[PDB]
């Protein structure tokens, strides 16, 4: 029965083709399958995660500081695939690789692989447990800090949540196998952090306190964010209890001669160590972090060779070259850091439905201040809205937009905001001067940003837009979760358990607190069709060809081998017949003709 | 007849298309690139300066000057290397007004010389020099950079001393400013010649290729006192600047800290820096040499920045903006020049390779940026594209076998054919050299170990050499002074008796550079008529059913063409595409090729 | 301009085909010859010796005549019952002149009335008029003969005396030498009012008696041979010059024939002229037995549209004679010759082919006529009921005993025709039909004849159907024409010049009267195209293929030489240029894109 719905997810897939993948590219028909470095064959020197046990967080972030070497943070799990392929790289293809990384690169500080869009996009789009995803990088890395990206208010939901849910979670992500949270707020607020900062203290791990980077410290002409205004920031979080605190250059703005200032200034403003994340789609991020490690910085992020560049972060191997034998060396064999590389890249070409359109650099990155992360992602809706033209005017109407918001940083969820706005500018062909005119219906997503719903910026919203917009509705400058009612959880996890006709463990519960939809969704998907995150990629979008012969693993240990003998017409009730051999035995499974 | 000309061409590629698009990608149906409106005169900028101060004073002015100056290869080295060398003047050319309005303390634009040369003619059926020409008329502000390829000018091959001679004459009058020669085994010698002409004619800039790691105590033949050493000898052989080309994109920016501090210490000539960005870190080493006061740096315009390019110009400046060392240029303007160039770009989707993004798997190989997407292909192609990595091992193995060489072109492709050759036939350097494995070489092998590209400063492999030059003795005399001086009159009336007409100094120079090729043009160009005045879609594609053009034959006239209609192919193997010029009926007569 | 418009029928065709060949099958990928003739002039043929006799002392010069005389009806009756009588005048006038030099002792060319005067208009965009003359012009020697429908003309429906007496005027103007007339009911007083036109005219006037039954049943005795002489004295009275059996169904057989012959011979001193068909496929065998019994004239089609719904073979019912005492006296080789053509030109009608696939003792039982065969077949598949037709066939036969049994051809065919195809679908029998139950709505056709409109049967109507059918609408039992009032001729003429903005000729006034909206169309739709007719038949359908040459011939000397050069896509309004060269000069041509 777990095969009988294994072969059922297979029949669809193959008779009707993956909603995701049906109407984009396909891979080159080649297809040579991504192939597991072999390694040495020796056990697994400590790491970190070793570390981290025995001192604990607020010791480890002094290991850290002292620490001569830079420290270096692989982004590829998360950030890398999240700008390059819409977060679609799935469990079989990350938990493959976490021994060789573990075996091979002991030396690293971290792996960023969970939170940020991969928690929903892979119960939503992938059909599989962001869960079952972290336990298998652990079990397979136990020698590293496993990383996440927290989203502060929050969590890693798309709403505000009443703080015992958020509370609720961060318990949860650390029994899952987090170490290390890099949490940060879209408008650098540091009210809006406490209680998920408090929550991680009190789960006894690392609070990697993040400031997100925005306009130019050493441009006078820009007064609102110069170094002071970070510098204060780091102070006000060590005070807050972080035992780390991160540049989240989400835009990728950071500028090398910056860099030598920033990072100096801020070693000098905490004694806390500093980790430095940024995206490459200015194509000199890497110069911006050899700069930082000249600095001294303590860590940094970047991605595999085969996933960095463009919106992503920074080559790793690169970087790593450039910083080999000099006093600061990380300490990380470029063979293997190639062989990983070149694994990825083979996974890479499956995801070839994914591949976006974007060709390099672009220093236009200075002028619209877009997330890495956002950049494909309001582009592809841009052409949605049959603005594919004028690309570069939704850019500007961005620019436009962020300056009168008040120049605001732009990342989760207020980026969207601003993209929403933006958008709209082009489209209906209102200027900034319209826009604040004494008839204009504003985004759902303005109106609640200027009502207070994103948390408030350091000098509030503009009080003429926001008259305009919010029409009427009185606007609050509390922290949004203060006026939320503290969840009762018994009764909603009641609700989630009726529905589902049975028990829920306490990480499925999290996950239905955070995306009560789209779990119950996947709950029922999987009830359906099975553990279909134990199929390799090509099977999972494409089914199999005529004549296919496939391995996979239901349950460690028992491996099916599955044939696609033959597949019928459609008969008069609508359906179709694959016919399989399930380990040389006939089985006929009937799905439906979705076409 | 012009006119008829070009209906022939137009209907000829309505009805067969394009060789070189015929069977690649398209370009995504939606679609035109318009040049920006630019709101004066023109400023003076760099090509007045070298007219009132001649070279050596130039030379001395770069020196000195606080800002970083910047080169734009866009032109050249830009597309070489993203889109194996397809541009065209069309959308070359319509552009260098924009530069010369919008850019002028620009030092330079990149755009001639390398593959442009042989590829214009070759595949797309255009005058080199038109080009040149052109990009001259409309940025009149700016020098005009070309990269020379000292022994082959911009040959295949070597030629006699007076061919180089005559080439760089004709070169400086075509309207080159800038001549940036190098040598691919960096031998000084083989340069001379090249040097001496440009000298004679009133900018050399004298490259010294970098490889290897000066950083790396491991490696040792190519330390620092290598460069500066070279920097001293090339000064002396009368070099107006010397050039830093790191073909491959190896230079790492604690090398860059130390390389150009020591370089502008060796030498009063002023430093030029070009770049590639594989690594997908080249604008950290670019920025380290401004940093340390290198006078000269290369970027490409952001949409054909990055990868085996340039790094990206537009980053690069707001980088450098607000600095001492500010360059100085508006960046709304490399943006808007920059969008332009994006929506040029999207008409060569045929051009595109496959490749995702940074490599550090570049420290290792050493392919030089513009070779390495073209030895891709040529590895698919002998069915070796599943062992990529192995040819990208093999070039490794073969560089150090040859005795660790400069790998640049020709020299690179030598290295390339060895590569491909060990996957391949499955052997090791162990098999290559073995006395018992019968290797018959490639020619190139053969050729590179006779002599035929130079010296390397500690010669060739005495074993390796023997085993592959199978009897014939080998030379160590610069190539071209083995060559007869060409008797440069009956070799223009060959040419001449054969075209049935009188030819112009360029069309000579170009015979005697690459005499099939210019042969080939000249005759497709008495049949086509002027093709590239025709928009680049229009020239790969044709036009379609109902489709309005506008193309300007002779400056001033403007042609308006119709595709009205399409026969079907008839007993005598001919399709007849119905036109209407300028509002007038025609039926142009084409061969059904399929 | 008149080429200009012909320009603009190719030009339509060309791109949007022919409605009545679009979705028809097309002809075999792989012209008609007309045979070259000898050189002499014309022999006289019948045509000089009515000339010379009139029509009374021609009739006795027939009846005198020992040979045979032959009709040849493959100019009207033969494609008529073959291909939907959508043969053109190009094919039939380039024919005449052989016929007329080759066969010039033929009796007469049935060519005109029937299904051609409305279909060629209407479906061939071509004047019937134009056809006549042009056949007249072919063959000065033949007789030319027409089948008239008697109470409707040529018409559709009843008409006024002056309208029907207006035709026969314009129609022995036109050319028309021999005209045979006939009366769906054989109701001779329905007969009078065209006779003494035809007479007026002094014009052969052949009165036809329709055969129906079987004279040799005694168990049918409401047919019997008392019947058919009795007649034949009632029309030798009404003025016939010569008395015809047209025997629409193909029922006469061979025992009948030697019997109905002899009989007729002895009860009128009028010559007897015999038409029948060929679906038993016996009928040679009953034209053969009607010589040897004496009959003065008979009806053949040519070899290549003869057999099943035609006529019998006119070659083989030569052949057959020739060498005896009654020997028809014509050139077999040139009947093959003329033949050979025929078939050349069938081959271009590829699209109008019924499905029939030989002769059928059916026609015994169901006593379809020829010529409404095929048509009544194609209407039931309309109807969905192809796999009952043999239950059509049989309720035809029923329907027929229902009526009282009555003679079965234009229009009343069509009345019990469409009875039929009723009676099968609604599933109602014959009881059923008349029950004082079942509610029933009878055709309008059904209600019509029953009323009156198509006269009266020997023995009236059946009481009981009559009465249910006509629902309260009380019956006439007078001659239909009666009632009509006399049509003002002036008026009625304006009508028709002031919406066609012109004069029109006596002919077109003629076709107006018969065919008001055929016609009006035909007019705007010559307007508009040209001289369409001029065409050669496979140009005229399918158009001009990519590079094809085309000659023809616009006005008698002038050769229009046209080329399709080529054709474009269609245009933002709607439009589709074709490239042709006329005489050397290139044109271009707008037609709409119809698909
Ligand atoms: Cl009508
Ligand atoms: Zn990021
Ligand atoms: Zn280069
Ligand atoms: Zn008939």
């Amino acid at each position: 029965d777990r095969a009988t719905k294994l072969l059922t997810y297979l029949a669809d897939v193959t008779v009707n083709g993956h909603p995701e993948a049906k109407d984009r590219p396909k891979p080159l028909e080649n297809a040579a399958r991504p192939v597991v470095p072999y390694a040495n064959g020796n056990g697994v020197k400590d790491g970190t995660k070793q570390l981290l046990d025995t001192l604990g967080p607020k010791k480890f972030g002094e290991w850290m500081r002292n620490e001569k070497r830079v420290l270096l943070t692989d982004t590829t799990m998360r950030d890398g695939h999240q700008s390059l392929l819409a977060t679609r790289m799935r469990t079989y293809d990350i938990a493959r690789i976490a021994g060789t990384y573990s075996h091979a690169l002991p030396n690293l500080l971290s792996l960023e692989c969970w939170g940020g869009a991969t928690f929903d996009v892979s119960m939503r789009f992938l059909t599989e447990d962001p869960w079952e995803r972290l336990a298998l990088i652990r079990e397979g890395a136990p020698n590293l800090l496993l990383q996440m990206l927290l989203r502060g208010a929050n969590g890693v939901g798309y709403t505000n949540y009443p703080d015992n849910v958020v509370k609720y979670f961060v318990r949860q992500a650390a029994k899952g196998g987090i170490d290390l949270f890099r949490v940060f707020d879209c408008l650098n607020w540091v009210e809006n952090m406490r209680v998920s900062m408090d929550a991680i203290a009190e789960e006894n791990k690392l609070c990697e306190a993040a400031i997100c980077y925005t306009g130019d410290i050493l441009n006078s002409a820009r007064p609102k964010y110069d170094l002071k205004y970070y510098t204060n920031l780091a102070v006000e979080l060590e005070k807050a209890g972080a035992h780390i605190i991160a540049v989240k250059d989400m835009a990728g703005l950071l500028k090398p001669a910056a860099a030598k200032v920033l990072f100096k200034a801020l070693r000098e403003a905490t004694g806390l160590p500093i980790h430095f994340h940024t995206h490459d789609t200015s194509g000199i991020a890497a110069a911006t972090v050899l700069a930082a490690v000249e600095a001294g910085v303590d860590a940094v992020d970047a991605a595999m060779d085969a996933l960095s560049g463009n919106t992503s972060q920074p080559c790793l191997g690169s970087i790593v070259e450039a910083l080999s034998g000099s006093e600061r060396d990380p300490g990380l064999d470029p063979a293997w850091i190639r062989r990983i590389s070149f694994y990825w890249e083979a996974v890479r070409n499956q995801y070839a439905a994914f591949e976006s359109d974007l060709k390099g650099p672009a220093s236009e990155v200075y002028l619209h201040e877009m997330p890495g992360g956002q950049f494909t992602n309001l582009k592809e809706q841009a052409r949605s809205l049959g603005l594919e033209t004028r690309w570069h005017q939704v850019a500007q109407a961005y620019a436009d937009a962020n300056q009168m918001f008040g120049d605001i940083v732009k990342v989760t969820p207020s980026s969207k905001v601003v993209g929403d706005m933006a958008l709209m500018m082009v489209s209906q062909d209102l200027t900034v001067a319209d826009v604040v005119s004494p008839e204009v219906s504003f985004p759902e997503s303005v109106v609640s940003m200027l009502k207070g719903d994103l948390g408030q910026p350091p000098s509030g919203w503009p009080e003429a837009l926001q008259k305009k917009a919010l029409k009427g509705e009185k606007p609050y400058t509390v922290r949004p979760g203060s006026l939320l009612k503290e969840a009762d959880l018994d009764a909603e996890r009641k609700v989630i358990e009726k529905k589902l006709e049975r028990e829920v463990s306490d990480f499925e519960f999290a996950s239905y607190l955070m995306y009560p939809k789209v779990f119950t969704d996947f709950a029922l998907a999987s009830d359906t069709y099975g553990p279909v995150s134990v199929l390799p990629t090509p099977a999972y979008f494409y089914g199999l060809a005529d004549g296919e012969e496939l391995f996979a693993d239901i349950e460690k240990g028992k491996t099916l081998v599955i044939v696609n003998q033959a597949v019928s017409a459609t008969d008069s009730q609508g359906m179709v017949t694959v016919f399989f051999e399930l380990n040389g035995q006939p089985r006929r499974i009937k799905v439906p003709d979705r076409a």
